[PDB]
């Protein structure tokens, strides 16, 4: 099934998922002398002073770290949104070496790693419902670069141990996601898709303009993970991440 080595790996995804060459697929090259300053767009409101984490979860492709969702607890407004969207999990995309990782590149320019915070527009009840709507997700996209350790990050990377292979979870509580957060909420903005199966064309993309800086030995953790089950041949988690593909008929905008 689906994964990211040489026989199961992006360019196989069409033959089981043909959205995958759809006309809004992500992620894409955001070249910035190109992407349009839009004046009509507002701040980014996000607010997460209330988020419930329950658990964190190996699922084979990356760690997920799972959030209440019940009720409106942590949400994002504003910006190109209309409406409420909940939080429900973020994840991360890396790379086996620390020039490669993000998905989103910035004028052709990788970066060690991808946070993405998922959130659903609860307009449509439930989440599996906001997938099917053009309008049914909205993911913010931070960019990771290694230089100086981030101390809001040390929490998850101290759990890593406790869930190296797929299907392993733990319970993970009481964290705050606004350790995470660059100083700055400037933003580009385009839509486009999930970046995995089903790569569904749902996502309203918000991406920061600020990296955050990670040290070398905590995203070294990273790579410690396993794509594969307990009892299993090892095979490292590494280069989860796909390729940039065709912006088409879309345009990025930017809120600065
Ligand atoms: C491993 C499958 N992950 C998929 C399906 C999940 C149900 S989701 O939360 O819709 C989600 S969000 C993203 S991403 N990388 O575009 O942010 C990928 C996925
Ligand atoms: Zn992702």
């Amino acid at each position: 099934h689906w994964g990211y080595g040489k026989h199961n790996g992006p360019e196989h995804w069409h033959k089981d998922f043909p959205i995958a060459k759809g006309e809004r697929q992500s992620p894409v090259d955001i070249d910035t002398h190109t992407a349009k300053y839009d004046p009509s767009l507002k701040p980014l409101s996000v607010s997460y002073d209330q988020a419930t984490s329950l658990r964190i979860l190996n699922n084979g492709h990356a760690f997920n770290v799972e959030f209440d969702d019940s009720q409106d607890k942590a949400v994002l407004k504003g910006g190109p949104l209309d409406g409420t969207y909940r939080l429900i999990q973020f994840h991360f995309h890396w790379g086996s070496l620390d020039g490669q990782g993000s998905e989103h590149t910035v004028d052709k320019k990788k970066y060690a790693a991808e946070l993405h915070l998922v959130h659903w527009n609860t307009k449509y009840g439930d989440f599996g419902k906001a997938v099917q709507q053009p309008d049914g997700l909205a993911v913010l996209g931070i960019f990771l670069k290694v230089g100086s350790a981030k101390p809001g990050l040390q929490k998850v990377v101290d759990v890593l141990d406790s869930i190296k292979t797929k299907g392993k979870s733990a319970d993970f509580t009481n964290f705050d996601p606004r350790g995470l957060l660059p100083e700055s909420l400037d933003y580009w903005t385009y839509p486009g898709s999930l970046t995995t199966p089903p790569l569904l064309e749902c996502v309203t993309w918000i991406v920061l303009k600020e990296p955050i800086s990670v040290s070398s030995e905590q995203v070294l953790k990273f790579r410690k993970l396993n794509f594969n089950g307990e009892g299993e041949p090892e095979e490292l988690m590494v280069d989860n991440w796909r390729p940039a593909q065709p912006l088409k008929n879309r345009q990025i905008k930017a809120s600065f």
